């Protein structure tokens, strides 16, 4: 069984947070590679002006050129939103059978896992991994595998935020990524 | 006054999390300098190889160059072996009267505060700064500034270890200092 590390989100933008997570979980438990599996944008939510997949998917590919371990992941893309994991899992779950996925989650969304869609089917499809800071740790009723990372707290809506709001974002998320952002003025402006 | 942020530790070695510390508090309380207070480390009496004064300076050094905002202060280095962060900053107020420093610290080691030599003298010699993730409160009987930070939780005993059972240290400290730690071999050989 092919070991391949999933970790999703919106990339709005990505950022050190997805990629220390990324190279922490593939060391730890000796993946083949990691994919970052952009979502859907959810119907009626930013209709308005808002970044396009487009621009995601070239920051994203800004982020992750250096590595060839790190891959991008269209199979949310593929299909109209909004996306259930669960049904996205099932889908690499039939055209990759011969991997044995390992969906990585922050520290934080573990309290969340309840509220997912079709949680206890999709803890059949593939191996949650839950990334805790050292000596924390991890409670859920659901068998989850834990991993202690130098958690970086960055996330892309602060990280929106503070295009905006005209805020500091050094050492936040890639360079390369920085200026694709300024180029275009994104967020900012 | 003029407002200075000051850092301490052992940097040994350096990592983003202190450049991040610095940039973000540098930023949130508008300070126009942080400063970087290096421990004097004591010879291990039962035998422990540390790293020299000479290379950790180097290597806090190279961490900090590209900032003019970043600068390293001297004056724990200056004495014969450790000192009290109330000794050092006695010195700093009568050797600076016209600033009011701004002692950095981590969420997590606040509440270890009333443990501090001679802390009711020391909060009213300089300000102290507590750093956290968003949302995160700072119990404490003292009067502390707190600063909402993406929390890097990496530390410098967390990387020597890395060094040693060679594990991955990417993302966790600068390029420049990771090439100055394999040359010399800092933690390795
Ligand atoms: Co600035
Ligand atoms: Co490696």
């Amino acid at each position: 069984m092919r070991k391949i590390g999933i970790i999703g989100g919106t990339f709005d933008p990505p950022h050190y947070g997805h990629l220390l997570i990324a190279n922490e979980v593939y060391h730890a438990l000796n993946l083949e590679e990691v994919w970052f599996l952009p979502n859907q944008i959810p119907p009626h939510k930013q209709g308005r002006d808002i970044t396009s997949v487009e621009s995601r998917l070239q920051m994203l590919e800004l982020a992750t050129e250096a590595e060839e371990h790190f891959s991008i992941c269209l199979e949310e893309l593929s299909r109209k939103g909004p996306s259930y994991t669960y049904d996205t899992m099932l889908q690499l779950t039939k055209k990759y059978p011969d991997v044995q996925f390992h969906f990585i989650i922050g520290g934080d969304m573990v309290e969340y896992l309840p509220k997912w869609y079709n949680i206890e089917a999709l803890l059949d499809l593939v191996t949650f991994v839950g990334v805790a800071r050292p000596g924390y740790k991890l409670r859920t009723p659901y068998p989850i595998t834990t991993v202690e990372i130098p958690e970086f707290a960055v996330s892309s809506s602060l990280l929106r935020e503070r295009y905006k709001e005209k805020k500091t974002c050094k050492y936040l998320l890639p360079e390369k990524v920085q200026v694709y952002i300024e180029r275009n003025g994104l967020y900012e402006s």
